[PDB]
């Protein structure tokens, strides 16, 4: 099962550093979102 | 959507409803129970 959820240190809108913050919130990647433009973290689960 | 382990329902997911209840205070919109695992999975738009 692959987990996706919202960056919770990411600061303000996604358009490198979301995939940052995901990595020191202990998730494997982030990206942004198409629509919200939300840093969004994924990581095995 | 966003689809993760919902953190604070206790224990197995045997019905959806409590599973539901516990990912909307978490601040998802629905939750569900994984299939075999049986988990409490959470999801909302993101």
């Amino acid at each position: 099962r692959e987990c996706k959820t919202e960056s919770n240190t990411f600061p303000g809108i996604c358009i490198p550093p979301c995939r940052k913050a995901c990595i020191s919130e202990k998730f494997t990647d982030g990206h942004c979102s198409k629509i919200l433009r939300r840093c969004l973290c994924t990581k095995p689960c």
